[PDB]
């Protein structure tokens, strides 16, 4: 089998550095990269986070684990597929390092976080397609999440108690849930309200909660704060996937996009963390060109 093949492939491979696959950069792209490629990236990310060690994940395992979720995000599907999940897990790790997140969390929150943002949008057919089986989506791709943390060889949280494990799951399905922009609408104001008066706070439980689901936004979101050449190529992504599947008003859209949901994301992230700022300047940039394009209609 081809998947046999790749799986071998990837278990023998040599994982470089961190720094060698650029995955600490808010700016990172990974248009050049090969499957094997970001599944090495991915690798990489759950290494440097010290989650194989403290979690004691076999190697071949965390590898069919990494090639089962990529498999089952579709590839016909423009931009909803493998490589938005991988940036999305890319941006948390550099979220993580980078922006120096990683200080405020626990290992099983990253663990969670991380997991999370590669399995987040599992299955999606893309915008245009909705099925009826009756956060609907956003219980579907946890659904499959799970799947793949059950099925056999590809357990890499085997490794944890079953108390560790419950905390995890529940965290998983949490960060899951919360990449629905319905749901992230409706919880946001209390986070911008908290920040606004110095009330944020960590230590507090439901607080913890709402900035992981706040974290989990703006990896998701985090296309729109690349360098223009990469956020131009992405948006004729997602264009193609919002009308081509299956006056240019797009600049005027992305403006739109940007004004309501991301901006004050991640304002309000480098107020919780000054070094999350490039994420912020990145968005603004994209405002600024996207805008200019706008004007000439
Ligand atoms: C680029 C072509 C137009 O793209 C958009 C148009 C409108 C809006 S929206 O804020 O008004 N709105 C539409 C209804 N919802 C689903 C919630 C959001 C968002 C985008 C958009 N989304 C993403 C994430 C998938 C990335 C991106 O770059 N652009
Ligand atoms: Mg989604
Ligand atoms: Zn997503």
């Amino acid at each position: 089998m081809e998947e046999t093949r790749e799986l071998q492939s990837l278990a023998a491979a040599v994982v470089p550095s961190a720094q060698t696959l650029k995955i600490t950069d808010f700016s990172f792209s990974d248009f050049e990269l090969s499957d094997l490629e970001t599944a090495l990236c991915t690798i990489r990310m759950f290494t440097d986070l010290n989650l194989v060690q403290n979690f004691q994940m076999k190697h071949e395992v965390l590898c069919r684990w990494i090639l089962s979720v990529k498999k089952n995000y579709r590839k016909n599907v423009a931009y909803h597929n493998w490589r938005h999940a991988f940036n999305t897990a890319q941006c948390m790790f550099a979220a993580l390092k980078a922006g120096k997140i990683q200080n405020k969390l626990t290992d099983l929150e990253i663990l969670a976080l991380l997991i999370a943002a590669l399995s987040h949008d599992l299955d999606h057919r893309g915008v245009n397609n909705s099925y009826i089986q009756r956060s609907i989506m956003e219980h579907h791709h946890f659904d499959q999440c799970l799947m793949i943390l059950n099925s056999p060889g590809n357990q890499i949280l085997s490794g944890l108690s079953i108390e560790e494990y419950k905390t995890t799951l529940k965290i998983i399905k949490q960060a899951i849930l919360a990449t629905d922009l319905a749901l992230y609408i409706k919880r946001r104001g209390e986070f911008f309200e908290l920040i606004r008066k110095n009330q944020f706070n960590l230590e507090d439980p439901h607080q913890k909660e709402l900035f992981l689901a706040m974290l989990m936004t703006a990896c998701d979101l985090s296309a729109i704060t690349k360098p223009w050449p990469i956020q131009q190529r992405i948006a004729e992504l997602v264009a193609t996937e919002f009308f081509d599947q299956g006056k240019n008003k797009i600049p005027s859209m992305q403006v739109g996009f940007i004004d309501a949901i991301c901006l004050q994301l991640y304002e309000a992230l480098t107020h919780v963390s000054e070094d999350c700022f490039p994420l912020l300047d990145g968005c603004r940039k994209n405002r600024q060109k996207w805008q200019a394009l706008a004007e000439q209609q």
